[PDB]
């Protein structure tokens, strides 16, 4: 019963595919679709993914519209496949996994994450779903997601934001803290202890404690002797050295985003996806100081402060390893007479 | 109920559409069609048209599977769209209409013929199809093609070939020669009096007459004398004069035809398209003689000599229409003291 | 130290990939590869596959350039990957399998054929390659080719004929007889019996035995009389029945064969893939008789006899099922008062 | 050792082209340069240029990440290629130069600029770079750059501003400002008294000198009063005219700008390229008043208020010739009985 | 006044471009070139072309429509563009060079030969052509044909054989053989003395003396005895050896000519351009004997025999230097006991 005519009636009428039946006149020319509206063609779907059009198309709009976990903590957790969805990833434009289960004929692997084909690859299940825990709780690899309590299994709480539509919130009107639940060769994981990074925007940037709003509102220096950060290299890390011609440090999105109020600057995406870690391309436009490669974390200010704080600063050189988002982030530590020099997530 | 997987299953499992129930799955990539096919790709069409992809597709497996008239009786008749059918165009690997009545959503401007949007166009109806004969009766302007006798209208007998899945012929164990029928502005048109040409191919060339025979087995002067066919310059018209540069006549396909069984020539078809005549851009491999715009007509060569042979040779030029395919052929006939120089259809 | 330049060196100087130095400049266009020789660019490749133009490129330049057992013949076997080679298909200007093993980075799902993700899946092993019959004693799941013995393996001979580099012949300078041996679920399993379809031309066909030589050579009541034939439906079956609008049987290539000797016919291969049966919408352009799906085996005349001649012919109709190339074919027996009045592969 | 996996390599851990060793998997699909990270692709590079994907990708790869000279004053002063770098234009997204000299295989005519296919062409030369001022002293034809000075050549002040990564600027951290050369049949040029444009944005605008701050901050009648301007038709040609259908004026960037605080209006760049002289389809959304080619200089204000009052003001109309940008710009001058009523740049 | 829709215009009615007035409708899709005739529309031209498809369009329509030098003559002589004509490469599909004169504004490099541009490049000058010798004699680089003398030029007889259209042929209505001139840096350059190849086909072979004829007609042993070739390697050289897997030999046309006869076999063409020697990948379909790169010259049989009997058969192994078509070609010469092992087109 599945057909790009009905799959282009669901987003016409449904803004999604909703499961209704009916069919719309659809175009296809290169990897766009198209409906016919009243005798003139009307864009419904532009293809930006390495998949067929028509093919990504179904997929985007059988993509999950509840909450979900940002892809870069599927991708940290392990995720190989969605149990009967798609997690669409809207910052590459494409689904986030390869294949799928239960949504589409071309790109489905198994119609029911029972299926043998699925027991070696780790299943996203989600506890809101009827019947997704049980499959969780049967199934040898997956990551499970809930709202609440699963009798028996420890939860590791995850973060308080997840992307509803493309949008990254801490949700008010919806549930966006989730319970984490990993499962590998039938056994249940205890999953690490965790930082969390705070998914913000350049633009959009609102700070999330008393040491954040004082970051944004105090000068360097006073903010530095506030929270006693003397020898920790926040100039250098966290406010940025624009005085050269390669721009030291700003490896906190805080960072980036005070610099921004005053003056702005060109972040070259270079690698455009989903990672606990982002690496730019950075050119300042007031003094044309300029980094190839500066890897930017947004961990909360407090977060940082507390790794960073938590470090012996008697050696040269070392590699600092960091649970974020459920990953190992290495960093690279360097001290000079014990103090820091520069702490920076590690270009690796 | 239609989709582009269930134009696809079709094609699959019965060779072209046939309103069967089903669906295969597609991916679609530039301007081609796959389906899957135990985990890899299968090609099961390519788009030449410059409609969309998914659209060609559709009317080429909705394509008129049935003996139909040729595209260049169809065009010289004036027909602009068909009646609930595709008439696929083989030369052009394209539907034969920019429109149609009843097959495709994308291409429809009506449901029946009956619509007013049709009433100005001229409809191509079926009378082997229940129903087109009275659709005929009731159209302002249209095309009737019958196998039998329709009461009260009057006749016109057509080609003995016709095209049954891009193959000319003449049929055997299907019927080919249809009576025709036409309608302008509401009124039945009397059809000219007309020659036919014969569909033939240089490589497959077939002689339907005894002088045909006895031009192909024949020397150019014995068949000349045997016919007696002085003074009408079949020397330069059928035969050809490859003796300068510029290729001198070589109008008629059975002239070709000879010439092709002792040396080959390369025939540039520069408007690829089904016409009553053709040109082609020639160029004879053994003496390099050569002509941009050679016009070449297949009409059976008795034809041919009863046309030339009904011309009075006291003018230098003049135009000469012939009606051929229904259509009127205009031909530049050239005399001098009372002999034909040259005789070919009129270059526009 | 792969790269699409070294690819395209290879392709450029020794006729495919052969892991010698070297870069040559290339240029991608749309879905074509070019190379640069002296100022002008000159095609390499042009991709008509689903897979990026530069992987298809590297998967072509990687293809296996031995006999290798044709594609159909591994389809029936049921194999789903190559162990370290890339077997290309001719038919479909593709490769035969969606994955690789120890070929391309892009399309690799392992490096070895002993990485736990081959286990599940039928890899095809080649013994004319050092180490890969130990491979096929270790893999869960596979198919093995041999030109001898292997110590306590059961063999199957397969074909006498093998494609080497796209063309389909019986070896006198190469091996191109196989043994085969499949193993399923970490089981050797026992092959059946089998019949091998010829793979034959329409074009090219050339008889294998003396009833074949006779088939072609005699009429058909003086071959059916030969052959004590009478009752068998040879007439409808093999010959063909031109006389009404629907073609009647002709599902055996050599009947195909000897029609195309007398007169041409349209052959639409609408699902372009090697298979054991091809399905072809027919028209004869003789008669202008016809057929939408009109299955076609390439057994050997005396195979053929063989089988219609071992059926029960007390019962109406009933499904005939025959091993051939692996494979089980079905067939539909059509019999009235102890005559067969048809058999053919029953369609799907 | 130059290759497309190299190259994207690069990318990938470099954020351009570094000549580091390694390899990454790419896919190119269309126009678009991918890489595998973690099973799923990522956009590397979207080609916007005529060249072909890969090869505009190594070029952009490839690009200058120094403060260069603009591509207009490249362009002005006659610039045909550069000497071992890629001037990337990132108003066009593309290459400034059809050709390179020691960067890509595809696109170089030569390893060293010295090679003589170099000579007839202006070869851009960069005295940053370690031997290229003695290179551009022995080249025919050449443009040089330089912080410093150069031994017996007498420089030329180029502008303040450099493009760096894209972003126009005034090097705080780097050095922006540089000394200009050029030599034309091995005769070093004296290069032109000049104005230089501003290179400003309309969003981003920031006046540069206390007229400029006047303008922005005073009514239109007491900056004209202040700066005595009356007579000289600032009311047209800087504030602009929204009072009839056809926008009157606007031909200076900082009136835009000051309109533009107070309300919108749509700039249509139809020749998307970076020019001294800008021409607009300017709409303004608040009075609806319109001009199909409206030419815009974004020149200091009191550069074009000492331009109009170096003029002769006794004619009706003339052409008037000031050099900007080391180029000559064509400006007409409409006077009336000893005002001005219009002076633009002369869209010819 | 030139235009895409004035250049598809000439195509319609002349058959190629001839200068005449007039505008036809025409739409682009893709890489290709279409009209409307008649409502629906029809392809004129697809591009094959590295170059954009109106671009490559107009090159085709403006093709030199005389006999010309086949591509390999004027890549063996240097020629890096034409004088005012476009020659295009029908075995490419391209135009044989990147750039123009006087021929498409958007690959002109100049509109006449005289301009400093051309002076480095040799330009092909037609003599047939008015003024065009005269243009010869003032070109710093250039190659000139002529029909006949000129006074005081040292002619250089080509080969008997053109390029009409792409018909390779020997002109009995137009002159194919052209005296050759050649001038570097301003001097004129003496052609060597040079073997001609044949440009025959595999399909098309004929013998062009008797030694030829007894070639094809005579079985190995006796044409070997009647020719003295005793010793010269004939069996393995020209008539192939297929009993191993690596076919042996084969390097001569009229060897692959007489093998074509008796059994086919598989030619790919991995370079697909014109020249004096052609790579295959060949693959025999009788044996399944085949060789990767196997070079193939078509030398009139009495010049290769003429070849191998002028060579010293005292040494190992050495390069062999002989010019055809102009250029030096390498052969590597295997000998033992004063006998030829093998004598093969230098493998590069
Ligand atoms: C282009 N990308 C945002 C995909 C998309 C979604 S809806 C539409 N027209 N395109
Ligand atoms: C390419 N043209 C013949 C259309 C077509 C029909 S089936 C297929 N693969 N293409
Ligand atoms: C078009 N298909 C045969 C693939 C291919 C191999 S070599 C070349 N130019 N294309
Ligand atoms: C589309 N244009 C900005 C080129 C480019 C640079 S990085 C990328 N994905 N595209
Ligand atoms: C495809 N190639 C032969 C170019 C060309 C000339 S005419 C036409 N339709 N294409």
């Amino acid at each position: 019963a599945m057909s790009l005519e009905n799959v282009a009636f669901n987003v016409v009428n449904k803004g999604h595919f909703d499961g209704q039946q009916g069919e719309v006149p659809v175009s296809i020319i290169n990897n766009t679709v198209y409906t016919k509206v009243d005798g003139v063609d009307v864009e419904l779907f532009e293809n930006k993914t390495t998949l067929p059009v028509n093919v990504a198309f179904e997929l985007w709009a059988k993509r999950n519209i509840k909450p979900v976990p940002e892809v870069k903590i599927l991708n940290n957790l392990g995720v190989d496949i969605a149990a009967n969805t798609v997690i669409w990833d809207y910052k590459r434009d494409a689904p986030a996994h390869i294949s799928t289960i239960g949504v589409c004929s071309m790109t489905d692997i198994a119609k029911k994450p029972t299926e043998t084909i699925c027991a070696p690859l780790t299943v996203f299940f989600d506890g809101r779903v009827d019947g997704q825990v049980d499959l969780f709780r049967n199934a040898r690899n997956g990551v499970l997601i809930t709202e609440g309590s699963v009798k028996g299994l420890q939860p590791s709480v995850g973060p308080k934001q997840a992307s509803l539509n493309g949008v990254t919130l801490i949700g008010e009107a919806v549930k966006t803290q989730f319970n984490y639940y990993k499962k590998v060769d039938g056994v249940v994981q205890q999953l690490p202890e965790t930082y969390f990074t705070q998914s913000r925007n350049l633009q959009e940037f609102k700070p999330r404690s008393q040491m954040e709003i004082d970051f944004l509102e105090l000068a360097m220096d006073e903010f530095i002797e506030r929270y006693k950060l003397e020898g920790y290299a926040f100039e250098h890390i966290v406010y940025g050295d624009f005085s050269h011609s390669q721009l030291g440090g700003l490896h906190l999105l805080i960072g980036l985003a005070k610099r921004f109020k005053e003056s702005p600057f060109e972040l070259e995406d270079f690698i455009p996806m989903d990672s606990t870690v982002k690496n730019y391309f950075i050119t300042d436009a007031q003094t044309g100081s300029s980094k190839c490669v500066c890897s930017v974390i947004d961990l909360l200010l407090d977060d940082f402060v507390e790794i960073i704080k938590s470090q012996d600063l008697s050696v040269v050189s070392k590699v600092v390893k960091v649970t974020i988002d459920y990953t190992e982030i290495s960093f690279m530590l360097w001290c000079k007479d014990g103090h820091v020099e520069t702490f920076y997530p590690k270009l690796q």
